[PDB]
C-alpha cells in the first residue's frame, strides 16, 4: 500500500475507536480538525506508520486537545492540552454556524436594534464571521463569534441583498452567551432582490447556446492506481485531501526517459484569506481566513459530470471525519481529466519544406468550495512540456453592506443602497520542492539592462543576475516586474548534458500583495501575505504559513517565526511559499453572483531536461 | 454591402487595373503592400467608397509611391513618390528572401569566408533580415537587406542548428551588389542536428495519448453574415484582414437588451519588433519588425482541421495581392470556433437551499504566421461576460548563434556549441475605442495603501484612485504592478444605471518593456516599446506605433510624433496603444523547436452593465 494513499472511511473509524479507548473522545468531545500526515523523510523502505492528527474541542469548556495517533499500530503517539489564549483557538465548527443566529434570536440588544429597523427575527440571517484579535480582552482564551445581519424576504431569497449595516454582534459560543451587541445607526436595508434564478431579474433565459459535446472514445490517457496514483503523459503523481487545505499534490515526477525525476515533494494551497478594507467599525475586523480558519477541504461541493465538469471524468469522492470520528465521503468532490490545450510547437519551414504541428494536453485536478458567500474553485494543470501550473477560480455573492449616501473611498456600490466592501482574497502555495530530489536551491533571477558604451556601443545588450537565497534570513523576497523578476528552483549537484544545474523556474502574477497597514492586526496575524516568495528549510512541523492554530491567535507564528531559525538553504531540503492574490474593487457586474475571476502563477522547466521533452508526441 | 467586408479578388484585380491604366504599375513595378482603408467617420449613410492604399516599388531604381485608390469609382485619389531616405524603405518583399544567399554566392570574400570554414557554398543557407539604421552613410536612400550564414547539411536539414558565427554581409538588392562582407573569425559550426522528426532525435513515438473528440451536434452557436460579419452570444462585430496587420477586429459592441453597445471600434496588433541583445557585431544591429518590415498577414498560415484547429471550424480564406496585383487566397488562413471555458458563476447558498453553477464560453478568431524561424498565433477572444482578451502564441525555432568557449551574458547555450541570443518579442495593441460610442477618456487607476490613523484605526483601510488622462502630453503610461496599475475607459457622458460612467478596465501582464539603452537606434525606432501604455486622439492616417515605412527609417515618426500634437482625449474619439512583450532567454528547452510561449492582456466590463450580463445563461 502506498504511503500517500487516501484516507479511508476504516482509518477514520480507527482513528475514532483509538481516541475513544484512550479516553480523548468522549460525549463532550467534538473533533474541529482530523487528517493523515505524511510520510516521514526516508521512510519508504519500508515499515508503513500511517498517522493521523487531530484537533478535539470540548464543549463543557475543558480545554481542547491536540492528538497524533497511529492507525497502524492502534496507539495514541502524543496528546498535548492547548491554551488558546496563548497558541490559538480551533478552526471553527461546523455546527457553530447556526449558533450565533439561535443566541441573537432572544438577544435584548439584537431584538432592539432589529425592532428599530422593522424587521423580523424570523428573517433575519446572521453570518457566523471569524472573531480575529482586536482590543477586546474579555476574548482571550475564549471561542468567539461575530454576526452580521442579512434579510431573507422569503426562504429561498438571497440574504446578501439585503444587508443590515450600523449593527454586529458578538458570541461566546461555548458559554452560548451574547458579548455585545453594537448598535451604530439605522441604514436602510437595500430593497431589491438578487435572486438569479427569477425569470423577472434574469429575463428570457438564452436559447442560442447550441451544444458542445466533449468525449475521449477511448477512454482517458492517464491511469488511476492505488486510488490516487496518477500516470499521465511522463508524469507520475499522488492526488491527497486534507480537509484544511483541500486537494494536495505528492511525488510530482516526470519520467524522462527511463528515469522518475523528482520535480515537486508536495504542492498545496496552505493558506487563503480575505482581508476587508472598509474601515467602518461594523466591517474593519474581518478577515476570512477560509483555509486556516474554515478548512476549505470540508466544504468541498460534489461536483456534478456536464455542468461542474466536462468531458471524460475520473472522480475521487475523498473521506473526512465529521465532528464525531465517523467517516463521512465527499461525493464527487475531487475531478481529474485530460483536456486539449491548442497548439504546443509548431514550424513551417522555408529551407527544408517540412511543416509542423503538435497539439498540447494538460492534466486536470480539481475541487471547488463553498465558505458562506465564497465559492473558489482550485485547480492544478500539468501540462506536455513539464510545465505546472496552479489557478483559483474566485465567484459565488460579493460579501454586502449598504452603499453610504454620500458615495464611499472603500465601498462599490452594486445596486440602490447596496454596497460591497472592498478586499483581497490572498492565497499562499507551500512547494515542497524536490528538484531532482531534495538537495536544492532557490536564485532570484533579474533581467539587467546594459549602459550603452564600450563593450555595447549599439545599447542593444541585455542580460540577466541570478542571487543565489544562502540562508532563510535573505529568502523573504518581493516581485519586481518591471524588472521580470522570477525565482528558479535549481538543483545545484545534478547537470544536464550542458553541464548546467536542472531548474524550474516560478513565474508569478506579480498582483499586489496585502494592503493593509504594517502595523494592523491583520498584517501581523497573516504575515506571509505582506511579501511575494518565502524559502524555508524543510521541517515537518512547519506546514502552514500562519502557524497550526490561526482562529484568534494574536500574531507572530508562522513563517516569519520559521525564518528566523536563519537555516541553511543553499542546497537543502527546501520549501517555497509563494503569496499571490487578488485584490477586489467589487463591480456592478459582479451582482447578483459574480462571474469567475481568477489569480495563480506557473512553474516552467528551465533547463532541467536536455532538450524539447515533447519531441515524441505524435501527429494528430 | 457592409464596408467593413473583407476584400474581394475581384477588388484586387480593380485595384490592379486602375494603378495600370493610371500609368502606375508597369513591368517594373511591384507591390510591396496592398490593402483596404477603413470608412471614415460618419460615412456609414451612405455612400460607400471602398478605397485600397498601396506601396508600389520600383525594380529599376526609380523612387516608389504610395498610391490611395477608390475601387468604387475606379480612379486614383492621390499618388505621391516617396524619398526613401526621408520616410524610409517600403516593406520586405518576399521575392528578395532568396536574393541574399543568391547575390553572396558568387561574391568572392563570401566564397573566401565560407572556404576557410570547409563549407560548400551549395549547402549555406542565408536568412535575408532586416538591417536597420546603423553607422554605414552608404545605405541611406538604398534598400539593403542583411544575411547571416546557416548550413544544411541535406535538403531537409534544420538550418538553424548549423549557424556560421563570425560572418554577416550586407546587401543592396536593388543594384544587385554586396556592400560588405564581415568576417570577424571563425568559430565552430555545431555539429548536431536539430531535425525533429528524425526518430534518432525523437526517440520511439508516444503510443499514450488517447483520442479527444471536441463536436457540435447542431454546428455553432455563431453566425456569418455578408463574409465576416459574426453574432454570438450578443457579441456583433466584423472580422477584418490586413496583409501588415493580421487578423483584424471591427465594430466589437454588445448587444444590452435591444441596444446595440459599441465597445472597440477597431482593434489590431499594429506593430511587432523582435530586439536582440547579443552585443556581437555579428548581430547587434538585428531587430525584427514583423508586423511592420516584413508583413505578418502575407505569411499566414493555411490553418488545417484536426492539427491547427480542433472543433466545429468556420473558416475564412482572405485574399492578398501578389507583387503584380494579382489576388492570391490564403486558404484556410483564419480560424473561428466556440469553447467552453470551464465554470462562469457558482453558488451554493446555506441560507437560501440554492445550487447554481453556469458555464462559461468563448469565441475565438485567430491565425497562424510563419516569419522565418520565428512562427506566432494570434488569438483574440470573446466571453459570455463581456471581457475581450487577446493572446499571442510564440514557437519555432530559436535564432542561433555560436556558443561562446568562455560563455557568455547575452546567450543561451541548447547544445554542444549551439547559442541562442537573448531577444524580446514585443507587441502593440492598437485600440480605437468606442465605449458606448465615440466620447471616451482614460483613467489611470491605481491602488492606494491607507496608514493605519484616525478614520482607519485598525490600519485595514485601502483604497483606489483615478488619474484621468486629460491631453496627450500627458497620456505617455508605465505599468506599476505593485499598486494593482489599471487603465479605464470610459464614457463619461453615459452612465449606468447606478449614474456612474460606463467603462472597461484593461488588465496587462506588466512584462518588460524595450530593454535596449535610451539612446539606442531600436530605442528611437520602436519608441512604443518604451512605455506600456500610449493614448492619442484618433486620426485617420495614425495607424502604426512605428509610422507607415519602418524599413530602414532612422527613427523619430509613429508614436512620440503623434503625442506631440498634445490633443484633448478627455472625452473625445481616442486610441488606446497598449505595449507588452515576451523577454526570452532560451533555455535548453526550447530546442530543436520550442514548445509555445504566450503573452497577451485584457478588458473588463467596469461598470459598463447595470448587473451581470449573464444571468440568461441557462443551466447545461
Ligand atoms: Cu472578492
Ligand atoms: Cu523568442
Ligand atoms: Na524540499
Ligand atoms: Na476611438
Amino acid at each position: 500500500a502506498s504511503p500517500f494513499r487516501l484516507a479511508s472511511a476504516g482509518e477514520i473509524s480507527e482513528v475514532q475507536g483509538i481516541l475513544r479507548t484512550a479516553g480523548l473522545l468522549g460525549p463532550e468531545k467534538r473533533i474541529a480538525y482530523l487528517g493523515v500526515l505524511d510520510p516521514a523523510r526516508g521512510a519508504g523502505s519500508e515499515a508503513e506508520d500511517r498517522r493521523f492528527r487531530v484537533f478535539i474541542h470540548d464543549v463543557s469548556g475543558a480545554r481542547p486537545q491536540e492528538v497524533t495517533v497511529s492507525v497502524t499500530n492502534g496507539t495514541v503517539i502524543s496528546a498535548v492540552e492547548l491554551d488558546t489564549a496563548a497558541t490559538g483557538e480551533l478552526p471553527v465548527l461546523e455546527e457553530e454556524f447556526e449558533v450565533v443566529e439561535q443566541l441573537l434570536a432572544t438577544d435584548e440588544r439584537w431584538l432592539k436594534a432589529l425592532a428599530a429597523r422593522n424587521l423580523d427575527v424570523s428573517k433575519v440571517r446572521v453570518a457566523p464571521l471569524s472573531a480575529g484579535v482586536f482590543e477586546y480582552a474579555e476574548e482571550r482564551g475564549r471561542r468567539i463569534l461575530r454576526g452580521l445581519a442579512f434579510v431573507q424576504d422569503f426562504p429561498e431569497d438571497s440574504a446578501w441583498a439585503h444587508p443590515v449595516d450600523g449593527l454586529v454582534a458578538y458570541v461566546d459560543v461555548v458559554s452560548k452567551e451574547v458579548t455585545r451587541v453594537i448598535d451604530t445607526g439605522v441604514f436602510p436595508v437595500p430593497a431589491e432582490h438578487g435572486n438569479y434564478t427569477d425569470p423577472e431579474l434574469t429575463g428570457p433565459l438564452r436559447t442560442t447556446q447550441k451544444p458542445i459535446s466533449i468525449t475521449q472514445p477511448e477512454g482517458p490517457s492517464f491511469t488511476v492506481t492505488g486510488g490516487n496514483h496518477i500516470e499521465w503523459e511522463k508524469w507520475s503523481l499522488d492526488v491527497g485531501f486534507d480537509v484544511r487545505e483541500g486537494v494536495v499534490l505528492h511525488n510530482i515526477a516526470f519520467r524522462d526517459g527511463d528515469r522518475l525525476r523528482p520535480i515537486i515533494n508536495r504542492a498545496s494551497i496552505a493558506e487563503m484569506v480575505v482581508p476587508y478594507g472598509d474601515p467602518s467599525p461594523i466591517r474593519s475586523w474581518q478577515n476570512y481566513f477560509d483555509t486556516g480558519e474554515y478548512l476549505v477541504g470540508q466544504y468541498a461541493n460534489s461536483l456534478e459530470l456536464g455542468c461542474d465538469c466536462l468531458g471524460d471524468i475520473t472522480y475521487l469522492s475523498p473521506v473526512i471525519s465529521d465532528a464525531f470520528g465517523n467517516p463521512r465521503e465527499i461525493r464527487n468532490g475531487i475531478c481529474m481529466h485530460e483536456e486539449d490545450w491548442g497548439i504546443l510547437a509548431k514550424h513551417s519551414d522555408l529551407w527544408s519544406g517540412i511543416n509542423y504541428t503538435r497539439r498540447n494536453r494538460r492534466m486536470v485536478i480539481s475541487f471547488f468550495t463553498t465558505i458562506g458567500n465564497y465559492d473558489y474553485g482550485f485547480y492544478w494543470y500539468l501540462y506536455l512540456d513539464g510545465t505546472i501550473e496552479f489557478e483559483a477560480k474566485a465567484t459565488g455573492v460579493v460579501f454586502t453592506s449598504a452603499f453610504p449616501e454620500g458615495g464611499s473611498d472603500n465601498i462599490s456600490q452594486l445596486a440602490p443602497g447596496l454596497g460591497a466592501p472592498f478586499h483581497q482574497h490572498i492565497f499562499s502555495a507551500r512547494l515542497d520542492m524536490a528538484i531532482d530530489g531534495f538537495t536544492n536551491r532557490v536564485e532570484e533571477e533579474d533581467v539587467v539592462r546594459q549602459t550603452m558604451g564600450p563593450g555595447n556601443e549599439r545599447g542593444n545588450a541585455f542580460s540577466r543576475k541570478r542571487t543565489v537565497l544562502t540562508r532563510e534570513s535573505e529568502a523573504v523576497r518581493e516581485a519586481d516586474a518591471r524588472t521580470g523578476r522570477t525565482w528558479i528552483i535549481s538543483n545545484p549537484e545534478s547537470k544536464n548534458r550542458l553541464n548546467e544545474p536542472v531548474g524550474y523556474k516560478l513565474h508569478a502574477h506579480n498582483q499586489p500583495t496585502l494592503l493593509a497597514d504594517p502595523g494592523s492586526s491583520i498584517a501581523r496575524r497573516a504575515a506571509f501575505a505582506t511579501k511575494d516568495l518565502w524559502v524555508t528549510r524543510y521541517a515537518d512541523d512547519e506546514r502552514y504559513p500562519t502557524g497550526d492554530f490561526v482562529n484568534q491567535h494574536s500574531g507572530g507564528a508562522g513563517l516569519p517565526s520559521y525564518i528566523a531559525q536563519d537555516r541553511d538553504i543553499d542546497g537543502q531540503d527546501i520549501v517555497v511559499w509563494h503569496t499571490f492574490g487578488l485584490t477586489h474593487f467589487p463591480r456592478v457586474e459582479d451582482w447578483p453572483i459574480m462571474p469567475v475571476d481568477t489569480v495563480g502563477f506557473k512553474l516552467r522547466p528551465e533547463g532541467f531536461f536536455d532538450r524539447s521533452p515533447v519531441l515524441d508526441v505524435p501527429a494528430n
